[PDB]
This record gives structure tokens, sequence and C-alpha cells, in this order.
């Protein structure tokens, strides 16, 4: 591009002329938004030649009416200014007129200073008697925006969109809501560490690592849940951690391997209580955002239909396994882990085009299932209850239902944004469910977790009856602020 | 041990037998804090038989006084409760008064229903009904804390040690604290990458993973410089990020490869505001945690002696280049890049007996040099300020001072707390800055970084003139706990097997 090495050719004239390079301190006399909130209603043509005023922000346009006026638009912190500057203001000591303002472009961080008001036809303005440039851009800017550009040069889509601007803040005001919730209720935030001898709490493929001080492969964490219940078992009675977790999966629409996830345990709960705890959360924060519980959502991107989200609690709620039998007409064999069910759950799968999981295990059997019947039932946020214990290592046994767990995951629009159960907590089953999964694994389940010692022995210093929850932050984000790509709501998401 | 053996003898036993095994749920009446509150005040010897509570916790005591009546302490959420369990009053449906107390241990998490009040002796007291075994302990639990055991079966930690809990407590306070104060300035908490194709940003050896979907090698994030700088060319103005980076480093009292940092990027200021801003947060939370500016330190651990760190405004400057020539008694030679400084370094080094880095580069001698002579007399918080460009690649040149940049560390009891500057924003020397850093890592430099051609051309868009700042939160939360072991302010830390 001819534009970008005449842009460094005419810095490096500047340099050498002794005009300003690259000032280390612009010293602005307010932000942009406490100028407009002073100066936005003063009446048309107001000038206060008595006040002298520094103002900052990136260039968006340039306009030279005549060869004496030249308007500039500049942007800074949600804010336009307009300024308006002539020839007969100019302040000479900082260069002639047209030196000063032949070295500014569309797109430069610039000074200015001048006296505050508002134009003839009403604009807020300064009316300038210096223009100082601070960081030229050495690029020409589109005036708008290419979803790929958007998310390999972030700058360019937030220095260009409002929208996009608006959905990080949104998800910093979502965090920070759920943070003061549970604050509120007297848990403790806490830090677990992301790189570990094991990894487990979840289904899916570590990344792994080498630490040289230790000399050892460690694996990143694919869930806090393993290291969130020792702190149970010591005590802390409420503890939460928002963090970044690492699934080496795919990408696409609703997955990044890097993403961020929520987790708690509360002493004393169970799966019951944690069902009212995410309506009470979930529809309290949606409140705060929406002013109501029935919100948009665009599903084929802003040029799609639109639908309408109801969050009115109490929600929907679907049993796994009387859900899938409804689905196929007909019942599950019993066991759900036996040889006969996990041959009769391929032929359904074959029966009704369900593509098949490898391995053929009773666990990602039912979960294809689930996928096909149930979670194509998630409009509305609904909960899918009482998972089989043969795909919820972690999960206590249900205190009614033979071979289920006290588990719940809530889907919104088909997809998983909780996961949560009455915590298991009698080390016995605990290490039997964990050789299941490490067999799992050790016939070719990608998904399933090594045997973790460490875990078993802090069940074995007595887990209080406990209530643990998981949230997907990026995909509640994707709801509440209506985008279709979690690659909307992750600032810097990894691209090929 | 045969202890824990029994145990699990015992609960297939309640399990085969119809005994409460593992209930699901037990409903607390109120907390034993909310049970303190109500019935703490009442007089020696008060008993409500009108009111019948539910209270839960870990016995933390059980004296069999006689073959009628059973003492325990149960404790939870940080109150102790103690239960008086006469057979008079046993619920025989749950039972025989025998039969239920044989389950319960030391260290098992249990339910009471019974009466409240207090003892005739003034202990606040629930006069028991009735025992759940909620969750045993197949353990027998030591009457009190080595901290090899405390660091790999932290629940042991916790559980046992109440001054654990608090350092825990305090690590959150701080960082609320803390998010407190740039929240209410207008900052955007952001997250950026941990895993990218590049890092940089720091001096440190990257951890290194495998993306299954990208088909390719990645690096862990070694600090959040890079991509919350893009931001402020983005125009969010001022951002903050609180979170783990990887340092593929050593594990020492002050070191854990896996540590959390803080950086801010504020658009407009210079590293004198980022100065009065440091000054401003770290004695403000020292005064709220503390009540003064003038906090105890046990550097050799508690059986050890204690001093005194005054964090009191204004902080002591040292200037890098300055310190080190009063150490020397001579100047360094300039250009501080040339071969002639890089080789009478290396003399100031083996005349003063300075370990010499490898490889011999300008930065990592001064680093050297400003590690012996000026390090050391940074015991209260203290600023080195306007270490040279050489050692100081994302650094915008010194206004004044030739061959320096607009860059401090805050340094307490020798160690490094923060590094900040005046950001660097001329994209024709960064460039070149990152050649010098590749050059210094292809001639063995494992703590060099690659270029990084992204953030160049983030640069040709224009970073406004930037102040950024990073804070390492585990050292911060050592002073003002009094630590002086890393693994004593982290929950989980990596340990050797
Ligand atoms: N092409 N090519 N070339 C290479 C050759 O291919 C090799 C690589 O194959 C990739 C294809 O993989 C297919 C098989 N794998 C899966 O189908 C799979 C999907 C999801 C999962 S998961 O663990 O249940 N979930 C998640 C995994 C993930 F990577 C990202 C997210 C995420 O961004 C958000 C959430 C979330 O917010 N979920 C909600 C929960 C709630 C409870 C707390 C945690 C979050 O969940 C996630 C596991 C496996
Ligand atoms: N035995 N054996 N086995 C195998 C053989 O051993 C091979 C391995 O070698 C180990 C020996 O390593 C010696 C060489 N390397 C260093 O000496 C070194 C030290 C520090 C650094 S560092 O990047 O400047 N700093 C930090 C690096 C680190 F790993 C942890 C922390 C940390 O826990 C906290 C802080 C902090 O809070 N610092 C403050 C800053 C402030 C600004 C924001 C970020 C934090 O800083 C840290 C880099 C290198
Ligand atoms: N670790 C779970 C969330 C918590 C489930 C209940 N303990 C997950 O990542 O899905
Ligand atoms: N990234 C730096 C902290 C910020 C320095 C100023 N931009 C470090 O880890 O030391």
């Amino acid at each position: 591009s001819h534009y970008t090495d005449n842009r460094y050719k005419m810095m490096e004239c500047i340099k050498d002329a002794g005009r300003p390079f690259y000032p280390h301190k612009f010293k602005i006399s307010m932000s942009l938004p406490a100028y407009a909130l002073k100066y936005g209603n003063v009446e048309n043509g107001y000038i206060d030649k008595d006040t002298t005023l520094s103002l900052s922000g990136r260039v968006t346009s340039i306009r030279s009416s005549s060869s004496k006026l030249i308007f500039y638009d500049i942007f800074c912190e949600e804010q336009k200014v307009q300024i308006i500057a002539n020839i007969m203001e100019h302040d000479i000591s900082t260069g002639e007129f047209s030196v000063s303002h032949s070295e500014i472009r569309r797109g430069d961080v610039v000074g200015f200073t001048g006296f505050p008001g508002k134009s003839k036809r009403g604009e807020l303005s300064l009316f300038s008697k210096s223009v100082v440039l601070l960081s030229p851009c050495y690029h020409m800017l589109p005036t708008a925006i290419d979803q790929e550009v958007r998310y390999r040069q972030r700058y360019l889509d937030l220095m260009l969109n409002e929208e996009s601007r608006k959905v990080f803040k949104l998800r910093s005001r979502a965090i920070k809501y759920i943070r003061n919730y549970f604050d509120r209720l007297g848990f403790l935030e806490v830090e677990t560490p992301m790189l570990n001898m094991i990894y487990g709490g979840a289904a899916a493929r570590p990344f792994i690592t080498y630490h040289n001080e230790l000399e050892t492969q460690l694996y990143m964490r694919i869930a806090t849940e393993l290291y969130l219940k020792q702190l149970i078992v010591g005590g802390l009675d409420k503890v939460y951690e928002i963090g970044k977790v690492f699934r080496n999966e795919g990408i696409d629409l609703t997955h990044n391997p890097e993403f961020t996830s929520m987790e708690f345990y509360m002493a004393y709960a169970d799966y019951y209580d944690l069902m009212d705890l995410t309506e009470e959360l979930i529809s309290g924060l949606v409140l705060e955002i929406h002013g109501s519980l029935k919100i948009p959502y665009h599903p084929d991107g802003p040029e799609g239909k639109c639908i309408e989200i109801d969050f009115t609690t109490p929600w929907k709620r679907f049993s796994f396994v009387e859900e899938i039998e409804s689905g196929l007409g007909e019942k599950l064999k019993r066991p759900l882990d036996s040889q006969e069910n996990i041959d009769f759950m391929v032929e359904m799968c074959e029966k009704h085009e369900i593509e098949l999981p490898h391995p053929r295990t009773a666990a990602k059997l039912l979960d294809k299932l689930a996928g096909h019947f149930v979670e194509t039932k998630c409009t509305n946020p609904s909960f899918i209850i009482d998972h089989p214990q043969t795909m919820s290592p972690l999960a206590k046994w249900h205190r009614e239902k033979p071979e289920m767990t006290e588990r719940f995951e809530l889907f919104v629009l088909g997809k998983e944004l909780c996961n949560a159960y009455t915590e298991l907590n009698e080390p016995l089953q605990q290490r039997k469910f964990f050789e299941q999964q490490a067999d799992a694994k050790a016939s070719g389940d990608v998904e399933a977790c090594p045997i973790d010692e460490t875990f078993c022995l802090a069940l074995e210093h007595g887990l209080p009856p406990t209530g643990g929850w998981g949230l997907g932050i990026d995909r509640l984000i994707m709801f509440l602020a209506d985008k279709n790509n979690i690659k909307e709501v992750i600032l810097f998401p990894a691209m090929r």
C-alpha cells in the first residue's frame, strides 16, 4: 500500500523538521462525554472565548469547506465532538494553518485546544486554535465494517462498530451482576489451578503441556469442579470461580476450545435448590438487561427472522430417559449400560439416522439420543433432568429413580448453558465410576478422564451434602446480546 | 490404615441395615453463625423446649462423659456450637441412643435436631434429640496442622487452620477492592486469550501446547499486554484484566510458574500518572486491611524476626542507571548497548562477584547490575525508574533522558510487585525493538520473545498516548497477609509427585 509507505515518509519528515513527533503526554481538560454534558445544551452559535480547553479523540471525518475553514469530527469514549478550525483563530507558533492541518488524516489520534460552544447550525463544537498529531493511522480506514477482519483485527471492529463495543460492555456488566449475586450470598471467589497433573470434571479432550521445573507433562483444566469440591471438604461452605477452561474440541458458531465457565459449590444444597437458584439468577439478569423476561433472538443473524425467548419461571422440565422414550415410541432396555441396551441404542440411532458416537459406550449413545430427541425441544430455557449415572460419574444417585442421578442441564435454543447436580460424596461409588470412566478412555473414549486419586482421598475426608453448578458465560452473552456466533462475544477468538 | 478399612466396613453395615446412608438433603434451621447471634446472649442454663432446630457442621470433638451423656463440638462457617446429647432426650425412632452415637467419629459431617440454649456453665449449646451421619471422615484427623501436607491436601489445612482460611478470604477481599477501584474509574474488565500462535509482553520461557482443530502448536500467554494494547487502539480507553499467566521458570518462595497478574491500560496516562495511581491504590488497600500504612512482615516465617514495611507516600524513587553507577563508583559506557559497555559490565560483574547472565546481552547485564546494586535497597515500596531502552522493548523513549524509557518497577522487600510504562506507540521503533529481541532469542536468550506482526499492524492503526501497568497479585497478597512463601497464597500450587 502506497498510503502506508507515504505515511511513514511524512512522519520521518515531521521528525526531521523538529515538528511534533508522538508527544508523550496530552493533558485533556475533560473527557468528550464530560464536554457534551457541560456544553451539549448551549444555544445555537454560543461561544465562550474566555475559556480555552484541550480535547482529544480519533478523527472520524475531515471536511475542508474552504482554504480558511476545516471541520473535524473526533470520537472518544462513545462521544462525537465537531472541531471547527478557522485560520483566523490559528496559533501560528504551532506552524502555518495549512502546514498544521496538512499533517492530519482520518483515523489519526489528535489533540485540539480551543473555545467551547455550538455552531450556528446547532452542532456541539470546539472552535480550535491548534491541532496536535498524537498518533497517526498509517492505513486507509473503511468508512464502516467482513466478520473475518472483525475477528482477526478486533481493534478495527471496536474502532468502527458501536454494536461490537456494546456486546463487550454487556459481557462485563453481566459478569459483574453475577459476582454481586454470589458475593451478597456470602460466597468466596477463588482461583484453582489451570495446569495440573490430572484433568477431569467434564467430557472433553485436554490440552497437554510440559513444565520445565516439575519435569513433567501437565494438562490444562477442562473444568474447575474437582478442585472447588475440595474447598467444600475444607469447610469454605460457598465458593465460586469464573475463568477459562480449555476443551481440545471443534471451532463453530457455539464452540471455542478456550472459553469462560463459572462454577459454584454450595454446602447443603441439592439439585432442586440449584434449579430454583438458576431460575432466580438468570431471570433476574435477563430482567436487569431487557426490562422483561421475553427477549429477542435472531437465530440466523440480523438479516434473518426474530423469535422471542421466554424466561418466565418456573421453566419446563424434561426427564432425560422418558423424553428419549417418547421420541422413540418405545423403552430403552434395562440396565441402561447393559450390552442389550447398547445394541438397542445403536439400532435406534441407525433407524432415526443419528450419527453414531465413537466409541459406542452407553453414555455416548444416550447423549446422541438426547441430542436428537430432547435438546431440540429446548427453545425457551428448559431443564433436562435425572441423567443416567452411566453418563454422570460425579453426580449423586437419584434418591427415587434407579440408575439415574440428581442432575440437570439448562438448554436455551437447543444449546447447553448450565450443568449441575447434587454432588456425589460417597467415595466407594465415586472410585468405581472413575474406574468405569478410565475403562471407557482405554477403549478409545477421547472424552473420558483418568482417575484422580487426590480427589478420592479428599472425598474420604468427608464432602458435606453439596450442590454444584456450571454456566457457560460466552453462551449466556450470546442470548443476552442476541449473537448467533460465539466469536461475537470473545474479544480475540483463535482463527485458522 | 486399619481405621480407613474399618470405616468402609461400618458404612457398608449401615447401608445393608437400611440405616441412614449419605442423606441427599439435610435442611438446617439456620447457620451456626445465625444460631450464635440468636442464642449467644441467653442466660446460663436457658433451654427452650418449645423450639426444635436442625443444625449441621463437622465434628471437632466427641467426649462421652458417661453412658448417658455425650458432648460434641461441631464447626461450620467459622462458628463452633456445643451439642449435648442426653439419652433421656433421644428419639428412639432413629435407633437406640448407643447405636445412633456409635456411628459418629471426630471429623464426620453430621446433622443434629434439638432444643436451643446454654449449658449451666454458659456454653452455647443444642440439647439434641437426634444425630444423622451426613458424610463420614475415613481418616483419623491430626489435632492441628507440615507445609507439604498443607499444600498437597489443602482441604486439611482449611479444615484445621483458621490462619489458612483467613489468607484466602483476605486474597478475595483484596481482588474485590482492586476491581472496585478500577470499575469506579470507568474501566472495562476484559478477557484476552491464554492460547495464541505467538507469545510476548514479558521476559520468560513459555508453556507450549497443541490445538487439535487448528492442527498447530500454540503458546500459553506470559502476559496480557499485547492484546490489551489492541483494545486501546480499538477506543475502549480504560481496560484491565486480572488472570493467570504461565512462565515456564523455577519454583521457589516468590515464584510459581502459574501465577495471577493484573494489567491495565489507560489512554492519555504517562508513567508519572501511573506512579501516583500505584501509590494511591496500594496505600489505600494496605490502609483498608491494616488500619495503618506500617505493617508487619516475617521474612523468615513466623518463628523468625518481625520487620515493618512502611507504605507511607511518597515512595522512594531510584533512577536505574544512576543508582548502578553509585554502586560501582563509576559510569557505565555509552551507548549502553555498545560492545564496549557489554565488556565493561562483564568486567564490573567479575569485580563485584555478580553471577553473569547467559547470553551476555546489554539488557541481561544491566538487569544483573540492578539486582545487585538497586533492588537490594528496596525494603519499603520503592520505584526503580527510567530503565534503558535496550531492556525495555515496549516502553516509550524517555522524553528527557537519552537511551532511557518512561518505565518503572515497584519493588517491596527486594521483590518485583509492579512493572509499568508510558507505552511505545511509534511502530517503526517498535518493529526494530522486536527484531533486536528476535536476534537475542536466536543468540540463546530463552527469555526473549518472537516478533509479533499482528501487534505491529495494530500500532500502525494508531495507539493513543497510553500508560500501562502490571501487578503480581500473589506477591501483593504475600505482603498483605504476611506470608514468605507464595504457596501460602495459592489454594492448590502444583507440587513434585
Ligand atoms: N476440521 N478439522 N481439523 C482437525 C481434525 O479434527 C479434530 C478435532 O475435532 C473437532 C470436532 O470435535 C467433535 C467432537 N466433539 C464435540 O462435539 C464436543 C462438543 C462439546 C463438548 S463440551 O465439553 O460439552 N462443551 C464445549 C466444548 C468446547 F470445545 C467448547 C465449548 C464452548 O465454547 C462453550 C461451551 C459451553 O458454554 N457449554 C456449557 C457448559 C455448562 C457447564 C459449565 C461448562 C460449560 O461448551 C463447549 C465436548 C465435545
Ligand atoms: N531443579 N530443577 N528442575 C529442572 C531444571 O530447572 C530448569 C528450570 O530453571 C528454573 C530456574 O529458573 C531461573 C531462570 N529464570 C528466572 O530466574 C526468572 C525469574 C523471574 C522471571 S519473571 O517472568 O520476571 N517473573 C516471574 C516468573 C515466574 F515463573 C513466576 C513469577 C511469580 O510467581 C510472580 C511474579 C511476580 O509477581 N512478578 C511481578 C510482575 C509485575 C508485572 C506484571 C507481571 C508480574 O513473577 C514471576 C523470569 C525468569
Ligand atoms: N464441571 C461441570 C460443571 C459442574 C457440574 C456440577 N458439579 C462441567 O464443566 O460441565
Ligand atoms: N506485561 C508486563 C506488565 C505491563 C508493563 C507495561 N505495559 C509484564 O508482564 O511485566
